[PDB]
């Protein structure tokens, strides 16, 4: 059962009942201002930081759900009602949201009365532009009175909301004209402040919530909108607020526009006041007669609307399956983009309270937005190695906002420094420069110690050769890539961090995910040795991918498939000895992906058991069976109840690396059904059951061993949109970017008869047709090449700024 | 304008409206578990820690207030409404809330049906009890559907409220019999639940939030009860809640009972399951036993209706007034008991994050209930300089919980060294038992460097000599009991705390205040050290107080009043020089209790001023001027708009001691008029100004500069009981403990014809009856004790447990 539909033409999702499962909200902004919004208008804003500058007060975990917002009350003759349905939750007859790119519409309309309100942040603007529309469809005269509300946060959301001892009695505003300012703070150490204006002249206002709302009343129906009149009230301490309340006549057929700005202003410590306890409103004045006539507002529309545009034109697609054409070409990129901007800040799960995002996070995303974003995934990668330290480690955790890492969370965390230069020979194939290897880069944010690129990748690189574990696979530290394996923890008591308690040595403890991921990754670190010249260390470095190659093989098969690590007590991990968790996902992914077992068949074998064990309608698990108690030996892993997070849920994450070890072996038909069970628009027809938004990736989805199997949790924020656009962009469709030019390589199911994909690479269009005469699934017979035919599977480049059209026969 | 009525025959505050101007809170609970609890049946509670085991969940400033508690349905026909007319608010026929000494009663009645639910939690017991009583008063055969409903926490505050991307996958539930149990997390490390039940077969249960109450719906309809059925649901993740439901038959005159527990059990981790994934259940059998019948909860309120009875026993007043006497009997020490138990964790401004309490705060705290509590009072005293460092300096938050202070916070907070001599000095001369200072006390919570308590209070009195400022005075370092007050901050950063960001040597500010807290603290000090027979000691201290004193005169006198301190520029701070701030509260209160300018007509000069600039019709401002900018060289104390918190508003912590002051030149009018201005019972007739509970103490009320004028802020948490208490008990009715016994001195106002005071104190109750045949307000002409004649004004310590009559005339 579904409650909308996509609209592919203009690249939303409309929805078309109110009560949906859960509130699916959209992402408006793109550089500093940023706001939340749901398909009821909920959610709050807030300026580069939903922690230290959030600006709109929002209650996570609700009673009842997503209260709080931009809410407007349409009040006619004693009855009022909200166009969102919310919070009046009055019946309506028409209800439509529509959730777009960087925007969000929403219509309602009762008793002859229609509302449309537009919500987006225009680019280059530290404010939230409300354009709304009422419209008189009945057969009569009427008189209307409207009623606007936002509620103000105090500027640090964690003493918002645990501190009330001081700040309610810091609370300040003020009232000017049809613009209400909040100033919390602001005759003291904070020069910023807020405000919500309307473009036309208001009959009443309130800033004082008790006021507008009631004590014993809820935003349903305040007591001031219950009236009809606003009570003109003034804040002083407690909780502030912003309304506006406008009579409105509307003749028959006769429609009515206005316009509404949440703004942010900073100013200058020297011109923080025009005067005695009067707040300095140069800027806000300009912010508010920038958007103060709809014109203006719908050129910013358009502006907007081609900066979207623009950032999926890249890599265009277009096949028989509509549902594959649409994740591709427009929700699959846009997640990206979106989780580039937003990082892991703030969402409908996440609090907005953290202090930063996983330092793998940062370089793992980076595999997707690198051809939407080329020169500032560069700036990235070297602000991410300045946060690397001399010894070869890197923070855990990353910090956008202060460029550094966190001291406080700590370093040995042995997966990290090995996805720095899986990141940097991502940008490097999709760019081809090689600039980045020489530039100077601080160690540890210390400009004195600084070194090459390059050699911050040789550290990385012999970290994990600087710490082999008795098998000589890579140590493992706290932990792997899976933050809740932690094999030298061992916590006894609550309220105590698995990541960051660590009571074992580490000397024992090794993990073979990661030597996949070494042999994986320092293939591609052998060709930048042999870039640089450097042909001993070349040969070297060679000499300990084979040594660990071997390794593996000794002490990483089970016999049908990979094991996962060793525990303290020298164990195997991930084996059919144990009695739970006999096969995982995680060394599966990245062995075969490493092409360790591909002669033997021993890849084949693994990804057999994959599918017998770990496949289920919904996706794969992370490992079968699921723990049913807690292994202290372990970690967090087996903290959680069967079916959900890391105890065998489905992790749409690692289910992309399953999806390109499937195209290793040679199989496109298993590849793509594993792709279709985790798509967004794949499983749109079954909405009630997902209960998240149908348009994007989910960061976990229930296994088979809950009791919600198919419901999924933590969305819109998530590397499941990175790994999930290279498995289908890159190993199913064959388009590779690498080394020399573009490779030609897919791997797609038997059935199809062909498709094309235009791709832009290296400042120039590849218009790329896959043809299957003989429905095969991997192997390329004939290139061709602007009608000329090309030796092997790699497409020149030529850099030129035009369109060649690619021919390939399978 | 009043909502209830004080019922001083049941020691209860009778609320006749739900509607008061603010929710009117209550406190369960005397050990271990505590619960907070308002007059619509709101609030939470939790064991021993709001911040590490609350229990019950519930949103702080939230729309509609006070949403979230113990509540109860009653479904009739189609129609259901709430006993507390809350969260349903629809309209009762009769309505009653009763707030008693550790109960609260509360009754509605609607359509003839009459429900009645008493709140308790019992003596020694780890469970908060609700009997529920319903009653048929209509004249017809009834059916109804009784729904309860409470929403749990995750046992983690911070956590609960924050970390919504892993806890949204731990919420556990188990349903058996009538009981539903609370087990998130109990499978990895926490070895303790929670459990609701009733005491009688229900007809269906929810635990799942969505399923009771409904995503879209609040708690004023949920969907289970406006069906007017149970949806028996299991939660498993999200929001876990506890609900039952009984239909009942009611025929005309004919009623039930119900018991209803929310009860907390800890395991060993041994005995942590009864069997694979099934909780270990057999504490929580033994706790609903002993209660599951009506008898048994009427004995255990009888038994802790003793237990407030005997701690309130100490001190009682007969006189003809009605408002004081209620307040000095039962309400003023009712909040002392309440403060000690609760220190400053939880109440409905104290959100329950916090770690601890101010080290000053257990030591001013101590005189309100050392005479209630004398043996754990000792307990707290030594408690206190065992995390007293070695140089002779205290952590400034003091944690009950570790019974340890707080690093992170640190020290140099030059004023709480002096409070532990005055808390000692307190708890001996009320019991007379002088062993404290021969007990081996720990430095720092170092075992291998203790000394006697006695040597703990020598490094404090030295504390202020060794650290001296260029006048003399004692350097104020980071702050002063005043803590918004940081001469060495100098703070520009919004994000940094005024309190430990310090930017200055500290080597020049000194404060007056502790000038004439050193005078006064240390003439308890010189008698100390002549009870050791340190005679020499005796003579040095009493050396460098003099020196003190006339420092005092010399530089801490401004002509009319005392200066308040100086600060990094060695400028004179609370001077008439100041454009603001001329004059403060905190350097008038202390140097005329030090007995200083008494006979030069100093002191009176000072009082003088205090009532013409500081004075209001609702209490003393803390300074005059306020403050209207923003002054960095004096810290948060600027940072407040006019008339709240520190910035002139009324603290009524301080006005005891102008209080205490005015008894010292012998003015009882001015005294007992200051008294009656923050006596909860003398404004309970502006009930709708004050906004806050009528029977306790508020920290602070908005002063003469601020548009609310009168109303109160952070209620139920403060140092005010104690030292209000201190200040009519001790200074105006005359009842002072001194070393050599009980000491007779009250200060009256000259209309009284007399009082009567039954005082117990060190083993023998003393029934004192002061009579003023001639009308004045300080001299003592006579003291009889027992039909004999005595000389001075210290009475006879007997210790043989009988009464004694004593006769005073003035």
């Amino acid at each position: 059962m579904e409650f909308g539909f996509f609209d592919d033409a203009n690249k939303e999702y409309v929805i078309t009942v109110p009560r949906t499962p859960y509130p699916w909200i959209n992402y408006l902004g793109t550089e500093n201002f940023f706001s939340l919004i749901s398909n009821t208008a909920g959610g709050y804003c807030f300026y580069r930081d939903a922690r230290l500058r959030r600006i709109t007060r929002y209650r996570y975990n609700n009673v009842p759900i997503d209260m709080g917002g931009r809410y407007f009350y349409i009040y006619d003759n004693g009855d009022f009602w909200s166009p969102g349905w919310s919070p009046v939750k009055r019946e309506l007859e028409s209800y439509e949201c529509r959730h777009g790119l960087g925007y969000t519409k929403i219509a309602g309309k009762r008793n002859g009365i229609k509302a449309e309100v537009t919500f987006f942040v225009p680019l280059n603007y530290n404010g939230e532009v409300q354009k709304l529309i009422l419209k008189n469809e009945g057969q009569d005269k009427k008189k209307i009175t409207l009623f606007s509300f936002i509620e103000f946060c105090l500027w640090n959301a964690y003493d918002d909301m645990t501190n009330f001892q001081r700040n309610f009695s810091t609370g300040e505003v003020e009232i000017e004209g049809s613009v209400i300012y909040h100033k919390t703070e602001y005759r003291e150490r904070r020069n910023h402040y807020a405000f919500y204006s309307v473009n036309a002249k208001i009959s009443g206002f309130d800033s004082d919530r008790d006021s507008f709302i009631g004590l014993y009343n809820g935003f349903d129906a305040p007591q001031a909108v219950v009236n009809g009149k606003s009570n003109n009230s003034v804040a002083d301490g407690w909780a502030p607020i912003a309304s506006h309340s406008i009579e409105i006549e509307l003749n028959p057929g006769e429609q009515k526009e206005y316009v509404f700005i949440i703004g942010y202003v900073e100013n200058k410590d020297e011109e923080k006041w025009e005067s005695k306890g009067v707040i300095n409103k140069k800027k806000a004045y300009e912010m508010i007669e920038q958007f103060n006539t709809v014109e203006k507002v719908d050129k910013a529309f358009e502006e907007l609307k081609s900066y979207w545009n623009a950032l999926l034109s890249k890599y265009f697609l277009e096949s028989h399956d509509e549902k594959l054409n649409r994740m591709v070409n427009i929700w699959n990129q846009y997640q990206c983009m979106v989780t580039f901007n937003m990082s892991r800040s703030a969402s409908y799960f996440e609090s907005g309270i953290g202090r930063g995002m996983g330092f793998r996070d940062s370089n793992q995303d980076l595999l997707g937005f690198v051809h939407q974003i080329p020169e500032r995934a560069r700036e990235r990668l070297l602000d991410l190695a300045a946060t690397q330290l001399e010894d070869g480690s890197a923070y855990h955790q990353y910090q956008p906002l202060t460029k550094k890492g966190n001291n406080e969370i700590g370093s040995n965390f042995n997966d990290d420094p090995l996805w720095l230069i899986l990141a940097t020979a991502a940008y490097i194939k999709e760019t081809g420069d090689y600039s980045i290897l020489k530039e100077q880069v601080p160690f540890n944010n210390d400009p004195s110690k600084a070194d090459t690129m390059f050699e911050h990748l040789t550290r990385s690189f012999y970290h994990v050769v600087n710490n082999l574990g008795p098998h000589g696979l890579p140590l493992i530290g706290r932990a792997d890539w899976n933050d809740c394996l932690n094999l030298n923890c061992f916590s006894t008591v609550p309220d105590e961090s698995f990541q960051t308690t660590t009571s074992k040595d580490g000397k024992v403890a090794e993990s073979v995910m990661i030597a996949g991921m070494f042999v994986f990754i320092g293939k591609d670190y052998v060709k930048l040795c042999e870039y640089m010249g450097l042909e001993e260390e070349a040969r070297k470095a060679q000499q300990h991918i084979d040594a660990m190659k071997e390794a593996i093989l000794k002490y990483g098969y089970d016999g049908e498939w990979f094991l996962r690590a060793y525990d303290d007590f020298g164990r195997k991990v991930g084996s059919k000895e144990n009695e739970e968790g006999k096969i995982f996902i995680e060394s599966q992914g990245f062995c075969v992906m490493a092409e360790i077992g591909l002669e033997d068949g021993k890849a084949l074998k693994a990804l057999d058991s994959v599918k017998k064990y770990l496949d289920t309608p919904y996706g794969l698990v992370l490992q079968n069976p699921a723990f049913t108690r807690y292994y202290i030996e372990y970690g967090e892993i087996s903290t959680y109840p069967p079916g959900y997070k890391e105890n065998a849920g489905i992790f749409c994450h690692n289910n992309a690396w399953i999806i390109c070890a499937e195209t290793v072996v040679g199989r496109g038909d298993m590849a793509f059904d594993y792709y279709r069970k985790i798509a967004p628009a794949y499983i749109e027809d079954v909405s009630d059951i997902h209960k998240l938004e149908p348009y994007v990736y989910a960061q976990m989805v229930a296994g088979k061993d809950a009791k919600r199997h198919g419901e999924a949790k933590n969305s819109w924020l998530t590397g499941t949109a990175a790994w999930n656009f290279v498995a289908i962009s890159q190993w199913i469709l064959g388009v590779k970017p690498d080394y020399d030019g573009l490779k030609i390589d897919p791997c797609i199911p038997k059935a199809w008869d062909g498709y094309k994909v235009t791709r832009y690479f290296r400042g120039s269009t590849y218009e790329i047709t896959v043809k299957n005469p003989n429905h095969v699934s991997k192997g390329v017979a004939k290139i061709t090449v602007d009608g000329n035919e090309i030796s092997g599977n790699i497409l020149p480049v030529f850099n030129d700024g035009k369109t060649h059209k690619v021919e390939v026969i399978l």
